[PDB]
């Protein structure tokens, strides 16, 4: 037999981390960090912070209150000066030849940062490494407000940095709720309110699935798992809660999950377990699914999902301007 | 609070561009940029677009007439002379050994093309860079109508330059509509011919799906979600703006899409977005989906599925020779 | 207007090749060709087809009759002698330290060749390039029955050597329909017996989509699409023209696909345009596809889908046996 | 007619293989080969076995008995005194500059190791080269369970390296079932009881899928294709060898596939041949199927399952209770 024993953790450990450079060198530091060879120097969150500086005035503070540290780590350590040197809080090189951002590298550093906040909202990185073509339709939406459609097919020069590193990184970060929270309810100026249009979309009901598809379930369901006891009962418990929620966060409750809020834990699987097995199962169904804590078991949905349910009837009769317009396409009543 | 401030945008800026060179240099810069290391040496986007301008005579100027530039970015300055160099005209080498394409390298460049225009044509890079063996089904289609079925999988001498830069480009240009309209408007000599008959068939209703989904939603769903009677309303006034545009276009209304007519926003689901929330809704369903302005609710949708339309009855009885028919694959009769 | 002009084929041209070497030489090519870096100054497709070669005694002959080049083309020219080489004959190193073969790299070359072999017979590398563990299932298989199940995951010494390229190159060439046919009609001796027989398993009715998609739908279809007329009478016809050809055939029916026969052709959807059209309709709707030629329309598949055929009754009572058995699953009876 | 010749094995052959090192020196090569540029100089899969040496104390001495070798393959040979040297029992580098794990390295040494273990149980790599979406879930319980859930997105200083390689390596081992049974039945010390917490979620009916698959067929279908009589006196048959194994096996039998059980072969498909082809064919119908040695036939399952059967009815009214909770959403009985 194997002892039972197993790798301890060690207490504290220096490891190489991202930086945010100084407050008056975010330009400089993001022009130097739009080219490949320049963020090949860094750790390779760090240009993707430097942006979302860049991005919005004021968040350079906000990422030094929460602990985000000025110096990045360097890809390789330099003996300059019998000492040696990992990190530096400067990104842009000796040769200084300063210039402006063009009106396409602002709206490719838009690209990189509509990506990399998609994913810290959804809180995960898995779709910006992928699923991603619905990201591009975001991205165009935002152009297209912007007066810049072209823009939505042409700002590529970052295309080849993906932010899924940073949107790792910023996830876990303890402060990671409080930013989400402040993008979503602060009134941005243009460029800022378009671009935060999108994002707004997208993080609403963010990580808020059991949610939406208990929601979806209960509106859409035409059987009668919805009348197992067990089931049932949680339903009547989900949208009390539901209510108690949206009236203590008003406007927010749909970003919840998205701002990390210890309430949207009352929304969980694990709140409504019989529920969310029935909606999980439906969803399933009409696209284990049994929850921890769930006494309803996968027969009686069966069983029970072969019985219709009746959400009231209409008429039995089309209006005569009805009965026309179905003509047109080739249907020649109810059935 | 963050202060609301944003990015702005500046105004100008010299990006990289890629280049189409001289008409004079079509097939030298062709033939050179065959080669790997050559097309390493400039935007990746110009081979593309070189390769376009040797395919269809012409279209050079038209491009030139666009906007497009002769000279090309190179991917590194030269500092040649005291001046500093960061673009050319001209593609090929010094060494200018001029060789004569072959017939695999025409076929190869046909194949490239062939991805390219599809890309453009219906709007989006995403397939070619991945959903692509229904793209070589069509370049195999193209190579056995100009009787050279081998080359359908022998022509890949072009294999590892992908189109998806040049496609974004192109789709991000002001003149793609008028560049595809020519496309599909001409009249081209072999090979032209066979090579566009593929083209001609994916730019049928591309960029369209609104229209397509729906019209097949009103051939084919067999439930009451048509009769709701605001879905209703907009199936007469969808199949009544249909019938306008038809007339309005004739032969070039399944191109509205791909020459990006702004005709073919009256088939955009904020047109119709009751019916589009429906057809979206059976869509789904059949292999959210509610539309900004409709009225229409997914529960709704969900108890009028339920109900099932008649299309006409066709009779109770086989005929004795469908009967028969019927007896050799094991079927007794209508139930 | 552009003037209608294109892209004219030239006549001839040396392109690149692959070659298979010496018949003399083929243990000594393909021990040379196991390492990546000599595999790297040749024709991608070159070791591919030594490792056929190596696989199959005789199939060098046949390959040298079908017009495969002894010489492979070399990655880079070479200047030896004031002569300017592009191509050898000769693949293995001056280092001539002539070794034999290892039990896991012959495994190896079985795995490489397997992923060739399922490849060429089902005319695509889309599947190998990705749809791969299906493949790996299959060697696995193989393996095992050879007494050497752990090979079935430890024979990777090729596994950075994809065989896509050669592939393609071999589905483009004029033999390899009768290429196939000799690898589906030999009496190998083991281990080419258990090679094959994983190989004919794929090659069973590779190619033939239509033929057994509508068969499928023959068997299982349960609605009365089958009774519209023009698709009926396209059933009997077809049942027909396949008895013919299974009668002409015999144990090779179900490889006229694999091995690119003419009557292959006689089960296109182009023979049977209104029964496709049914079929692939079914198809996707249990899982366009109006064919051409077909004069049915979607709308009258949707409308007969709609309405149940049988294929008999076989009693309303289970038996007591059948009865005690359905209570052992919780289930009461017939509804 | 080609002769029938195949390749023939030969016998040995000393290929790379990995190794584990030393006892004394587990820490000090896992420390070494957390940087990328060491792992290039050995076989692929070192590190993962050293990680693993690391994890679990213990192990090295049973790898040692099942034949693991303490040396591991160099990636490039060294000529170190006149003799070749091909591999090493040490991975650390002459530059002992000793230091201890960091927690976060500690952490990411977890995640490869997550990964790896459940490639390890499910018998396939497939899913960790790409279905890791999930894997990521199983880390981030992990570190939450161990008070540390930022790791569950920070830990990634071991992203770049992908277990793949010895996923497959460990699989192809005579012992790999014994080391799964020594995880599944030892009682590790914290942190290693958060860890197997999750590998036993995973081995939980891992490579029992036939098995899981007719238990869904019997507990959720609610059609006739349970009642065909060659079918139903298979699930009579299976229903009490699995009882049967249940009783021999207890807290194991869920365990039977991961551990490479041989009793694990009496629940695969050719044991119950008719019962497997009905469940695959109602779970993809849900979502060929006709096993080897089945009589069934797919239209007769067609048939059947067009039939219901009942599990039992369970009131023809609502409760009041329920009644009035189905008003809320909505529902206004039975149908």
């Amino acid at each position: 037999k194997l002892p039972g024993k197993f790798l301890q953790y060690t207490v504290g450990g220096s490891d190489p981390h991202p930086g945010i450079g100084h407050e008056k060198d975010i330009r400089q530091n993001a022009v130097a960090l739009l080219d490949q060879s320049r963020r090949d120097m860094f750790h390779t969150v760090t240009p993707s912070l430097v942006f979302l500086c860049l991005l919005i005035p004021g968040l350079h503070a906000a990422f030094v209150h929460g602990g985000v540290p000025r110096e990045s780590y360097l890809s390789t350590p330099v003996t300059r000066g019998e000492q040696t040197v990992v990190k530096t809080a400067k990104f842009y090189g000796e040769k200084t030849t300063q210039r402006d951002l063009t009106e396409l590298e602002i709206s490719s550093i838009f690209s990189h940062c509509c990506s990399l906040l998609i994913g810290v909202v959804i809180g995960s990185s898995s779709k910006i490494k992928a699923g991603a073509e619905q990201i591009k339709k975001r991205f165009k939406t935002m152009m297209a407000a912007l007066n810049r459609p072209s823009h939505g097919e042409t700002a590529t020069l970052l295309q080849m940095f993906n932010p899924h590193e940073a949107i790792d990184w910023i996830n876990g970060q303890p402060w990671v709720g409080s930013f989400v929270l402040s993008l979503l309810t602060t009134d941005f100026e243009s460029p800022g309110k378009e671009f935060m249009d999108q994002i707004k979309l997208v993080a609403s009901y963010a990580q808020m699935t059991t949610y939406t598809t208990i929601k979806e379930y209960l509106a859409e369901c035409m059987d009668a798992t919805l009348t197992i006891p067990v089931v049932a009962y949680e339903i009547r418990d989900f949208l009390e809660v539901s209510a108690k929620l949206k009236e203590d966060h008003a406007d927010l409750f749909p970003f919840l999950g998205a701002i990390r809020h210890p309430d949207a834990i009352k929304l969980a699987p694990r709140s409504f377990p019989n529920l969310a097995s029935a909606a999980f199962y439906w969803s399933k169904k009409e696209n284990s699914t049994i929850q921890p804590g769930a006494s309803v078991k996968e027969t009686q949905l069966a069983r029970y999902r072969r019985r219709e349910i009746s959400r009231g009837e209409d008429g039995a009769e089309l209006s005569g301007e009805i009965s026309a317009i179905m003509k047109m396409i080739g249907v020649t009543g109810l059935n």
